[PDB]
């Protein structure tokens, strides 16, 4: 066990502690070290790519397996790092009309947990949107069913507000006040950097 | 002007005061009486059907016209009476599976106002569902876009939960946790008497 192997094992421990700060609190000092000592001795920790360590530790933990509540909390935490690190294309600062197509940010993720990963692992169906906003801060928020559907559909094929609003016209009341509420929601997703212009 | 015409005019005044209790508070004693004296002298108040009086007073007011905020508040108030008075078919108390079709209650109404009719007539797009619940009490609640769409679609053609959930499968993530959240929402609409079995 050479000086290099000892260095990378210490960098593994340190990186895991940094990525899984909430999860770490559900364990004892000794329990947490045991988890890590096991990972480091496992084949998944032999990756030559340091970037792959947090994700391999999550898969190590899912194979043990840790409880379902801890596993959901670990996935949530990993997803935050995925949003922190996601590459979001440069967007020219010009005028984009409601005829211009949008796509969700590559730094935006839809998660479904059977536990309340935002609070204290309550058994309760939880639906969250994790993303990075215009100020480069990781944010999460509860996602309702309409929103989840739209983001998922939008992930399938870039969409303009005009196209969105026109498709829904047939499944909505004749009075078009909803189009104004919707545009408000859509505009808020642009400000928060949940959706970005789809630039070809 | 005979004793009968005087009796029905007093019953008109009294009925309007009862149906438009919130609206009445935005006016003075004299202002409110003037509105009513005008209605009573108008052709709309010559209806032989006493049930049609609250609705004819609303149309009288829309033709004057009263402000847009008062008119929205009047429509809201009238809608409550429509829910109070709606005839809801008798539903046998048997087992209805998620293969059984539902329809919205005939006592359930979808309203869109440019004013906050639930508070103090704020210029703000407001979307409400007004209905009568299992305890025969009139209820109202904010309606989000997914819900509005489903109720409107359901008003077009009776739908089962199995049919609903299967149609949405293609516009949702592969992980089916949302189906459990949805069933929860659907079950809550049955308890509150927003949707009722569609019995042929
Ligand atoms: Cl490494
Ligand atoms: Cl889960
Ligand atoms: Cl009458
Ligand atoms: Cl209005």
């Amino acid at each position: 066990l050479n000086v290099y192997i000892r260095l990378i094992r210490n960098n593994i421990h340190s990186f895991i502690d940094r990525c899984y700060t909430e999860t770490r609190q559900y364990f004892d000092s000794k329990e947490w070290s045991r988890l890590k000592e096991g990972f480091v001795r496992d084949a998944r920790a032999q990756t030559p790519y340091f970037q792959e360590i947090p994700g391999e530790f999550l898969q190590y933990c899912q194979s043990l397996p840790l409880s379902d509540g801890i596993l959901a909390l670990m996935d949530f935490e990993y997803t935050q790092l995925l949003a922190e690190v996601a590459q979001i294309p440069d967007i020219p600062d010009i005028h984009y009309s409601n005829d211009s197509k949008y796509t969700p940010s590559p730094a935006a993720f839809i998660r479904q947990y059977r536990y309340d990963v935002t609070h204290d692992l309550q058994e309760a169906e939880t639906a969250l949107l994790i993303w990075r906003n215009a100020e480069d801060d990781v944010m999460y928020q509860t996602l309702d069913g309409f929103d989840m559907m739209l983001l998922e559909i939008m992930g399938s094929s870039a969409l303009s507000f005009d196209t969105l609003a026109q498709t829904l016209v047939e499944f909505m009341p004749k009075a078009d006040n909803w189009k104004n509420i919707l545009l408000g929601k859509w505009s808020g997703w642009i400000e928060q950097r949940i959706i970005i212009p789809s630039l070809s």
